[PDB]
């Protein structure tokens, strides 16, 4: 017989351990233990968790699967606005672009270069390292709050190693794999398929049974914080590093690209590694590098004038 005191402790210790596991697994794709290795102690914390109810915590693995179902979701504002981006469909267009912004900055300026995400656009808030809300985003400055849905998403962390205070934004999407299989679930059980992966990303956030969206395989990639402090970041690069320091999945195919000959080499290298890819993009997002002239540049209405998505065709 196992005591409350002993099991307390011992939790603690599963939860870590199961969480790192995690981390290595679903964040950085690349798991360092047997399977059998997670199971055997991810068992050991639900008998913990069975017996002793009362230890279940947020941060615990178990609760991946959720269990939660809401009757709607609450309005999540955005002090800090999730601006959309200006496009460009041509090679001229992201001529035009460079030659904008050389104009303005009175330089040669360089591009950290990313894949653009066929998704949704989330925003993560933690406090003291606890993962404390997730958004939509909605209209830019009003979203829903689908805190409870993103706790299902296995490379969302819901605590992180540093008790930090941040909102940090990204993509969640359905990976190609999970949307044929899931319609084909929908086929299957007389349901009407979802036309892309990205609707079929949308239609999981905005169900209100977790239980169901524990079940569709979502995923991450961050690429901004909303509100910085913490963060020693300077430039795009840094700030996507950092965030895959802190704890969060992070795209590994970005590039920092010393001039806009670079940044066209970039679109036409992942224009053509397209379909090999696990996930759908719909083009590449070209962002002015330094955070300094991100803010010398300043945004439109709409978008920031540091940034421009090249979009496929
Ligand atoms: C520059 C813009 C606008 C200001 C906030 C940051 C954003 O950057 C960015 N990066 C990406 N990698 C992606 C991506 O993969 C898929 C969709 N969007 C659109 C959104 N939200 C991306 N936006
Ligand atoms: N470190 C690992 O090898 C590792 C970590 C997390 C999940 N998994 C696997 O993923 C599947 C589902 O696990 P969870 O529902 O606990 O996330 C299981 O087959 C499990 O073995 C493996």
């Amino acid at each position: 017989p196992l005591t409350l005191t002993a099991a307390t402790t011992r939790a603690q210790e599963l939860r870590k351990q199961l969480n790192q596991y995690s981390h290595e697994y679903y964040v950085k794709d690349q798991p360092s233990v047997e399977d059998y290795v997670y199971d055997r102690l991810y068992k050991e914390l639900v008998d913990i968790e069975t017996e002793f109810p009362d230890l279940i915590t947020p941060d615990s693995p178990t609760q991946r699967v959720g269990g939660k179902v809401l009757s709607g979701f609450e309005k999540a504002p955005h002090d800090i606005p999730m601006y959309s981006l200006n496009d460009g469909f041509s090679k001229e267009d992201i001529f035009a672009f460079d030659e904008r912004v050389r104009k303005a900055i009175g330089k040669p300026v360089a591009y950290c270069c990313e894949l653009k995400i066929d998704g949704l656009a989330i925003s993560l808030r933690y406090e003291n390292g606890v993962f404390v809300r997730g958004a939509t985003r909605g209209d830019g400055t009003v979203g829903e709050n689908i805190t409870e849905n993103l706790r299902t998403v296995r490379s969302v962390p819901m605590r992180l190693t540093e008790p930090i205070s941040v909102e940090v934004r990204g993509e969640c999407y359905m990976p190609k794999q999970s949307f044929v299989a899931l319609n084909e679930e929908r086929e299957e059980n007389g349901q009407d398929i979802f036309a892309n992966p990205r609707n079929a990303a949308a239609g999981s956030l905005r169900q209100l049974d977790t239980k169901i969206v524990a079940k569709r395989n979502l995923n991450t990639f961050l690429y901004t914080v909303a509100d910085f402090g913490p963060m020693k970041a300077k430039t795009q690069f840094e700030a996507l590093e950092e965030l895959s320091a802190i704890g969060f999945r992070t795209n590994p195919e970005r590039q920092l690209c010393q001039s806009i000959d670079e940044v066209w080499a970039y679109i036409e290298e992942y224009h053509e590694k397209r379909s090999t890819l696990p996930y759908e993009i719909d083009g590449i997002v070209i962002k002015v590098n330094e955070f300094a002239l991100q803010d010398e540049l300043g945004f439109t209405v709409k978008a920031p004038r540091w940034a421009i998505a090249y979009k496929f065709p």
